[PDB]
């Protein structure tokens, strides 16, 4: 296989569905990424077997422990978790501004949430620990920008993100190893105002990269915003590139992201919602530890083809979860992101049969019925 | 397959290895069962993978949570956890001693270590909760003795329990299923001395039983004394019978009980040690967290024959299991469970071959180099 090679299968209206390859396998688009590191209760043979084509690594994480360094000593990251298909790493940035305890131009020095330990991360840093991890999708680094931002502060990060996105690509190309076995993406800031997008978009474009992210996005905005802002976002990023929605999300936002036009998904919704109770059908989420399922025999989903909906009931589960079981946030987490596979899955095949319309509205009747 | 049928292949001693039948399946012994309820942290099909016959219920823990008779209209236990071979299941005796917060002859009145509910149990309860589970072997319902006991209390406590030992036995009796397609174990008890141990099992096979269990012992007496125990015990019980050590317990312990004329044996130690950091290994336990292993590439153990050891290193289990991820728990598991199995095939093997104490001399001098 190729270095990076998108290509579109169909599309209807602005969606699409085709393909990603790259050295350690295809891609099917659009995708959605299971978190491989932050609840973490799957073997990789099992989120393989929910149909995940690639995963995605949070660096902030692996900075702290086990390290990036010892990370490549030790081979590298996919060869330490045991999943040897892509993998997608975040830049760390996200992570470093909420998850941390000094900002400037060169970039951001922060303490561990954990032991207090210093650390700097900067463009030039966060792609060469990503290089370290061995990851196949890098991502710039950048500056963040809150919800809800002034047109000045929004104007002002989103300028940075530009200046650290072309110094992020520079670092990328001048590592050999690294710019030939591996793609870049780039990630358009702008919070929601469209002309701070067109120029985060034409700057990005300008640069050059392999997939461009749609950034400040499922940061505390709404659906409706979200939407509107995507609606403009998306036209303006190159359409032969793949496009990237970091940090989406719920079954209905990421069917709606896809009729404008994004092919690319993560979110920790369905580990984490899998820990607390919370599982995805087709008929709207439930809470297992609800009363009502103590005695109901039926699987978690009527539909569902997962391991997990073959062989156990939701009174089971329902116990597992409530005894702080083990095993219940096990079963959750895969029923969890086999649901979310076998959505993506139902979007593709639509989109190929020119049906994603009908179905986007099949879903949306039932799922919030 | 019958209800019940105990057959020796090969001795060695007092060491013996063969198998039981029962309606759901074959049971290798000596035998270790897997604790089902009680960490939680593997798929029955995982834990049939690592070798497990059969796998023991904690009959106290489920009559509080879901309930028994909740069991029962779910489809008993085995439907509602997914694992269709023999279960056995303890009677709930020890637990509501240790985890409960009023005794007499008619049996024990508790309230529950969680809400604070009240509940009774009796020899009859007992077995009656055991069927509703679908249990497949009944242990009688005993009073335990405390480690130390004087001659007078061991007396006392062995003489109801006997008592309880034939309530047990009606009980079972009068319930046709129950009696016709599970099998019923009575526990011999006297503490550490040999006079009431001798009654205790003169007074057991009078009653008649499926199989034997020593109770009292792994309470804090050591396993000098352990074995002493065991050395007069084990020859008192019918020698046409297995024979169950319950509680034990660590490798060697079961090594030398084997050679003590023990077939059947449980414990939480390898999955309680799993969560903690514990792992097995023919070299001795050894504790992943310790600094030493974070860049260790190699398995837990070098021989162990896992899906752990095939696929994962130590300085990743390492990372794991400080980092608090639900996987680390999850392979130290099935890992200290397959080890465990493994022992079990190398006693049996090394019993059908004559060559069990080369194996037991074998086995210490390296476990304990
Ligand atoms: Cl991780
Ligand atoms: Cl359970
Ligand atoms: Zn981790
Ligand atoms: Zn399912
Ligand atoms: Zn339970
Ligand atoms: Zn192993």
């Amino acid at each position: 296989r190729p270095r990076f090679s998108f290509s579109i299968a169909a599309r209807e209206g602005k969606a699409r569905t085709g393909t990603i390859e790259m050295k350690r396998g295809v891609i099917r688009t659009p995708a959605f990424m299971p978190v491989g590191t932050a609840v973490k209760a799957l073997k990789p043979e099992t989120v393989r077997a929910t149909g995940a084509d690639i995963i995605l690594g949070n660096t902030y994480h692996l900075m702290l422990r086990p390290g990036a360094e010892r990370i490549a000593k030790l081979g590298g990251l996919h060869s330490c978790m045991g999943w040897d298909r892509p993998i997608l790493t975040d830049s760390g940035g996200y992570q470093v501004m909420s998850l941390s305890s000094k900002q400037s131009e060169e970039g951001v020095t922060f303490k561990s949430h954990l032991d207090g330990s210093r650390h700097m991360l900067s463009p030039e840093r966060s792609i060469e620990i990503q290089h370290l991890l061995g990851s196949d999708i890098v991502m710039a680094f950048d500056e963040s920008t809150p919800y809800p931002a002034t047109p000045s502060r929004a104007a002002s990060s989103m300028e940075r993100s530009m200046r650290w996105a072309k110094r992020s690509r520079d670092a990328f190309d001048s590592r050999k190893e690294q710019a030939e076995n591996a793609a870049l993406f780039g990630i358009q800031q702008g919070s929601v105002f469209e002309n701070l997008r067109q120029q985060s978009a034409d700057a990005l474009a300008e640069i050059g990269f392999d997939g461009y992210a749609v950034g400040g996005l499922a940061v505390g905005e709404g659906q409706d915003e979200m939407f509107r802002v995507l609606d403009f976002s998306v036209p303006m990023l190159p359409d032969d590139k793949p496009h990237y929605l970091m940090g989406v999300g719920k079954p209905d936002d990421i069917v709606g992201a896809v009729e404008r036009g994004i092919d690319m998904f993560d979110s920790v919704l369905p580990t984490r919602s899998g820990r607390n109770g919370q599982a995805f059908t087709w008929d709207g989420p439930i809470n297992i530890r609800n009363a009502r399922f103590s005695e109901d025999l039926k699987p978690l989903d009527s539909e569902c083809h997962c391991a997990v909906c073959q062989k156990w009931s939701r009174a089971y589960i329902h116990h597992l979860i409530r005894a702080g079981e083990i095993l219940g946030a096990m079963l959750m987490t895969e029923h969890n992101i086999a649901f979310y596979q076998q959505l993506m899955q139902k979007i593709r095949d639509s989109i190929s049969e020119g049906r994603f319309s009908q179905f986007a509205q099949d879903f949306r009747a039932r799922y919030f019925a």
